[PDB]
């Protein structure tokens, strides 16, 4: 009676998110799917008992499989390993997935039609695909305490001739500086892993630049997306009736705002780590944001949501009290997995459950059963009143009922 | 009759910028206002005339006088050159202006209460201060054609004990690398003016870094800027209930989309050139956008709508078609430099009526009356009518017979 899974890794997770995804699996997923399950807890300790060896194997088990489902993390920090008498302050799963896998991570948040948007305009999904090996974030920074020169040389392996360029020369007073670097390879999975987003979302591609300001550098992001659009995708955009085109960001930021959505928007390292929260907050709440990390191959997926594993949720939660924490990203982190995998092995059956399980989410929150970070947003977070929503246990329940009628239904 | 201005330094534009000047002028500030006008031509012929030392002599006057309004102007491309046959490309009059007086460019967008906005929170003006002087915008950046190693090094006047930063090692390929740099004493400035528009229009001041990121660099920005506000402004702040706290880039953006505005944004060079536009188009139209510049001082201001000439409406009126060009943002430099003035010579007189005016004019579009952009947002871009909107002369000539009753109730 089951449907057919294929296989899939699966990460455990930390603190709240935990706990929703266990339940996600024992009511969500479990009783309508069979699944060849590769499982590795990602969770704060056991990472810490294998020295982050869990985290790597989990990586190069979703390189094996080519779909990865996965829980929110704790990411250690100085708090942290106090916290829990860490052996040492782990790097971030995430970090270390991505950098194993490669890949860019695409952010989309889940729209309901009852709930209302900062942006009331944007009533399509707005894709953000973030370029993480970093200009900036990868940048030689440095005070310049008194009058100096500053140069920037670059020597050739191969013994030409080096070439040296003065960046500034401080006659007078202090200054700051700083040296960044892109890399050609990077760019270029960064654009193949957007084009083949756009192809399988089915929406139109833009890539954001400030080239004029800074032609050489910003310019070869703009020319290898060209090239290789050119060269390799462009027919595919056309017979699929979409397009890639490439904005200033100045246009683009003004140009989403005015938008309706419905495009993927490709971002260099710190225009998408501001995307990334900005677009989400105009959506509405955390909860409903998902992230996808896509390879330039194609073939592999990793899925888990865009939030945190929400702490001050899960500190209630020890306290005893009440919790109203939403699932929806962590749903969906399942379900787009699921949809990839069901893409790679051709199951129609298993595609038709990840898609039921979404409609199934969304038609509860739109019939007026949802979260309270839901419930806020029509409200208002002052007029939200107990009634108005349900609990974290209470929405599951509701999402269940709804999933096991959903898929009687379809049978006939 | 006639309120004493004072002396004020005025240049005129070009294309439809400079019809709508010269009616604003005329029906809105003459009739009741009697100044010191010190006029300067920049227009684009003018400045080609005179191989831009008009321009020049604009900023000096201004520097002079403490006060500047000025109309929207041409800035040389290729195209433009050959249209007017201009011997040079010249550089543009903002950035010569503001290079003479130092100073940083505020804009703020007027507020109607009958217009929607695509942020529907925003009920307060959110001004965004822009540092020009860029590490960006002053950088070198090369393509990197083969494996090689790039470092940026730092050497002392004296040469002695010199620092060198490997930014990267090309093992395989090419890439693109860049360096840049920024000034103590331009941050400085920039943190100067920051604080004192906050103190001069009532509102908190928040400046965004990435310092999280970029310690050394960003922090920098940052601790200049707490370092001046605790020496100097914090004790002015406090008096006034009024704060300036610092924010990472990313939070500021989605804490300014969830507010309801209010408040002075201090914007690193990159940030406030992709802020200005997108917060004025969050607004609103792009003709309520007024751009004034303050020296650190702050005796100096200068006052500017944010947008350009509006060429291309300009070229229908050319053809003798229908124009409804917004008035909003160069009616606003005036009365900005106007209250500027009166704040310098302590009138009460210009300053009373530099509020009616702008009073007036949002009480016209609050009233129904406005130009298409304004009627566009309220009826969406397709379903805007001729009956919507008035046309420029049409809303110019309301606006005069609307300040005329205003003025006359205070009598
Ligand atoms: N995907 C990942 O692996 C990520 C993990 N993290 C980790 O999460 C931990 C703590 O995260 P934190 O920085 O607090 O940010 P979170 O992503 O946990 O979000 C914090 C706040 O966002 C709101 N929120 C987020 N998700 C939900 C949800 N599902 N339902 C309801 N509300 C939600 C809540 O707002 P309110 O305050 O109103 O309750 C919550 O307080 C850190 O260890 C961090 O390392 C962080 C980012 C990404
Ligand atoms: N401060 C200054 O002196 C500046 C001068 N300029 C100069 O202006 C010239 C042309 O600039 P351009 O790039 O066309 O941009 P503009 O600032 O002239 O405006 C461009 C577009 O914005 C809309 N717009 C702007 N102002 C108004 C208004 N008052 N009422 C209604 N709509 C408005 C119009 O949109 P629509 O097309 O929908 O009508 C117009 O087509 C250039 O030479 C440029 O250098 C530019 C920027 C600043
Ligand atoms: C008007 C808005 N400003 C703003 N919006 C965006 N993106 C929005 C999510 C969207 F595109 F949806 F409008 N991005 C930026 C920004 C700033 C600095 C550097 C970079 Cl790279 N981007 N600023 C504000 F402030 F009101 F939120
Ligand atoms: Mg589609
Ligand atoms: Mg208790």
């Amino acid at each position: 009676k089951k449907i057919s899974g294929g296989s899939v890794v699966e990460m455990q997770g930390d603190e709240m998110t935990r706990i929703i995804w266990e339940l996600i699996k024992e009511k969500l997923i479990f009783p309508y799917v069979e699944l060849d399950l590769h499982s590795y807890d990602l969770g704060i300790e056991n990472r810490d008992a294998t020295n982050d060896q869990v985290t790597k194997d989990a990586a190069e088990a979703i390189k094996k499989h080519n779909v990865g489902v996965k829980c929110a993390t704790i990411t250690p920090d100085e708090k942290r390993v106090e916290e829990f008498k860490l052996k040492q302050m782990w790097k971030s799963p995430n970090g270390t997935i991505r950098n194993i896998l490669g890949g860019t991570v695409f952010r989309e948040a889940i729209i309901c039609k009852n709930i209302p948007r900062l942006v009331s305009g944007w009533v399509k999904p707005i894709i953000i695909g973030h370029h993480a090996y970093g200009d900036q974030y990868r940048a030689t920074d440095f005070v310049v305490p008194g009058p100096g020169k500053v140069e920037i040389t670059y020597t050739p392996s191969d013994g030409t001739q080096k070439v040296t360029y003065l960046v500034h020369n401080f006659e007078e007073g202090g200054g700051v500086a700083m040296g960044m670097y892109n890399q050609d390879k990077s760019i270029e999975d960064f654009a193949h892993s957007s084009f083949q987003m756009a192809l399988s979302k089915g929406w139109p591609l833009y890539l954001s630049t400030k080239n004029t300001i800074l032609k050489k550098y910003d310019g070869r992001f703009k020319d290898i997306f060209q090239e290789i659009y050119d060269k390799q995708y462009k027919s595919q955009f056309e017979a699929q009736k979409i397009w890639y085109e490439h904005r200033l960001i100045d246009d683009m930021v003004a140009q989403a705002m005015k938008s309706e959505g419905g495009f993927i928007w490709a971002c260099k390292n710190y225009d998408g780590d501001v995307q990334s929260d900005s677009v989400a907050q105009g959506y509405g709440s955390l909860g409903m944001m998902t992230s996808v990390l896509v390879c330039p191959d194609g073939k592999t997926v990793e899925a888990e949501a865009a939030h945190g594993t929400v702490t001050r949720h899960y500190r209630m939660y020890q306290k005893g009290q009440e919790t109203s924490t939403n699932p929806i990203a962590s749903i969906f982190a399942w379900t787009r997995g699921l949809a990839h995998r069901a893409k790679l092995d051709n199951n129609k059956e298993l595609a038709f459950f990840a898609n039921a399980l979404e409609e199934v989410s969304i038609e509860t929150i739109e019939a007026g059963f949802m979260t309270k970070d839901l419930a806020a947003c029509i409200k208002g977070l002052p007029n939200v009143q107990r009634s108005d929503y349900l609990n974290t246990f209470e929405f599951m329940d509701k999402l269940g009922e709804n999933l096991k009628i959903k898929l009687a239904q379809a049978k006939l």
